[PDB]
């Protein structure tokens, strides 16, 4: 319906600097109704943007993932202690491919041979600007062995089960479990 | 496999430091915890964008294999986006002592003046833990499409239409993702079961 055209940022205002960043949005907008709204503000979390890779291995069906302790997580869940995709910040200048391969060798030891884009997302477009973008890596799984960092190799099935039992909760890891869950076959079809 | 190794008793949070306080919270965790190899960490700091925890409602109509979208602006979304317009579920914060299903149900009513009957859980999951503490609980609701009527418009689209936009990148906020996709998998044991 509306564009950039429709949205009138007056200022971003500094409300914290340190490693992140949280800035202070004021801006009008275009209503459906007709017209402009009056000055708005938003505290949005600015922390940059993401790759994500999903290490799919499509002879045996295995899905690589890795562990390290997110302490946000402390609040609401059962162990700080999440299992993740390989993921990392990008940097300016720097492709998703580049850091998505380069997180998996670092994080997991894994050379990655082809890839597909599966999705990129905003993680909580009212409160942050982040965005991540999701690749899938065919990965050899026997390879995988390994910032304190455990990696786990595990079927599909086990996986995408723990989807759905809540064990695997963070966003990148169900938005792209959940994508191999729907397309797996044609997915190991097409790389053997 | 196992899965994970360590749980809450083998991290100590030593302290937490609200560094900014608004509308929202930027707090700074200090904490320790155990490794891998059996050894203690350091003294580890960490920024945490602090923001309470939220409500998600899909609603789906069984009957017309319909889903109800929201329309509304999301400013943090205009940097990385085409437009800053997103096609999202219904959604709201959750408060000291309120129920997912009843904010659910509460902003159904009043982001697109729908009723809804039967629901089920979905998933809950933590929106980017990295960063932000933020957990979504998502709920799928049944509603009559038919039926459906902050700046925010109602739209009302076929199942299909709505998981192409998906994979599209038209739909592109998680909390959306992860319920469509889900309905992608769960919608004809759905259907039986609200028919
Ligand atoms: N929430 C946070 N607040 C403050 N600093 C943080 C936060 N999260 C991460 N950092 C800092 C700590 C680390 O020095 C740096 C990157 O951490 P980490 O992800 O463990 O490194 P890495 O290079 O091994 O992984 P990757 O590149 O995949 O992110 O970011
Ligand atoms: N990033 C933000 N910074 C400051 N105020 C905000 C921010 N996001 C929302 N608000 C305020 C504006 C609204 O008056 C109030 C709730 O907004 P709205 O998005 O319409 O409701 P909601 O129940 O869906 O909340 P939320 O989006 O937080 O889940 O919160
Ligand atoms: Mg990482
Ligand atoms: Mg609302």
């Amino acid at each position: 319906t509306f564009s950039k055209n429709d949205v009138e940022i007056i200022a971003r205002e500094t409300l914290y600097r340190g490693f992140f960043s949280l800035d202070l949005y004021r801006f009008r907008h275009r209503l459906f109704n007709g017209g402009m709204s009056g000055e708005i503000t938003r505290e949005i979390f600015e922390r940059g943007h993401a790759a994500v890779l999903l290490p799919f291995d499509p002879v045996r069906d295995e899905v690589v993932l890795v562990e390290q302790i997110r302490i946000a997580a402390y609040d609401t869940s059962e162990s700080p202690w999440l299992l993740e995709m390989v993921a990392g910040m990008i940097e300016a200048g720097e492709t998703v491919e580049d850091v998505a391969r380069r997180e998996a060798l670092e994080e997991a030891g894994l050379e990655v041979g082809r890839t597909k884009p599966i999705l990129s997302y905003l993680a909580s477009p009212g409160g942050t600007s982040e965005r991540l973008s999701i690749l899938v890596g065919e990965v050899d799984a026997s390879t995988a062995k390994g910032e304190d960092i455990r990696v786990h190799v595990v079927s599909r099935e086990q996986a995408y089960q723990w989807v759905e039992e809540g064990k695997i909760d963070n966003a990148a890891s169900v938005i792209a479990l959940q994508w191999l869950q729907l397309h797996y076959h044609n997915l190991r079809n097409e790389w053997t």
